[PDB]
């Protein structure tokens, strides 16, 4: 069941935006949304793809755990927090692109296909470079293909092993208080219009969880703070979060 709720546009239209938001509550196996069309709109997932590369990448052992250093390659570019050492953890938080170029690289074309499948991860299509394919190949992903994913990851139900699954949680995190978990990946997709911003995952409540995955139009960097504080706002809405 899916219930739409235009109320929600007030929080893109306040900040002359443009988006969706989709919430998905696991008690009750119910859907929310503000717009049912956008919610099912394939957009490149750019670095929320990060997500299912990890768990790749790690069950293939092409990443050994959650620890092993990805050495800066030594070239200079214009994310500062990109021109050093990082590990699973803080790739997933800077978004460290050329560290997952060299996942896919290694993980290949075939593998990730297959896995791509075995996951029914949006349109399943890696046609493009093995290494940028979800930037600007023919891979495509709605907001509720996004939740779909993000419910079997958290269930540990992917066709990787547990362990695979606990650790991407884990690189996952993004907040935590009193109140709540979050577990999300942010993502920017500007190489084929239109460019978004997007943001998926939960938020894990002591007795339910809930599941988010939204988008929006991101003409410039600007706005890339709104991609939080949107889908915040939506959330203080309905009462899940203070
Ligand atoms: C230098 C600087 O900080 N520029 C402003 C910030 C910026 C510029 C260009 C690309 C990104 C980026 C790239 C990949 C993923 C993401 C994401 O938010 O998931 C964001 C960020």
């Amino acid at each position: 069941e899916w219930q739409e709720n235009k109320s929600w546009n007030a929080h893109f239209t306040e900040h002359k935006s443009q988006g969706v938001v989709v919430l998905w509550n696991e008690n009750k196996q119910q859907g929310f949304t503000n717009n049912l069309k956008r919610a099912n709109q394939a957009f490149l997932p750019a670095s929320t793809f990060k997500i299912p590369n990890s768990l790749i990448a790690l069950d293939l052992g092409v990443v050994k755990d959650e620890h092993q250093v990805f050495k800066w390659d030594g070239q200079t570019r214009d994310i500062a927090t990109w021109n050093r050492d990082h590990n699973l953890i803080t790739a997933m938080k800077y978004s460290v692109v050329p560290v997952y170029q060299e996942f896919a690289r290694q993980i290949g074309e075939a593998r990730m296909s297959k896995m791509l499948h075995a996951f029914d991860y949006g349109n399943e299509d890696i046609s493009g470079n093995v290494d940028s394919f979800w930037l600007d190949g023919g891979i495509r992903i709605s907001a509720t293909e996004q939740i779909s994913f993000l419910r079997k990851l958290y269930h540990n139900k992917l066709h990787v092993s547990e362990r695979s699954q606990r650790i991407v949680k884990q690189a996952m995190l993004t907040e935590a208080n009193g109140d709540y978990i979050i577990r999300a990946k942010t993502g920017y997709s500007t190489r084929i219009e239109p460019k978004i911003g997007w943001w998926v995952g939960w938020v894990e409540l002591d007795d339910n969880v809930w599941f988010f995955a939204m988008n929006m139009d991101m003409p410039t960097s600007d706005g890339l703070g709104l991609r939080q504080a949107i889908t915040k706002e939506v959330l203080k809405q309905e009462k899940i979060i203070p």
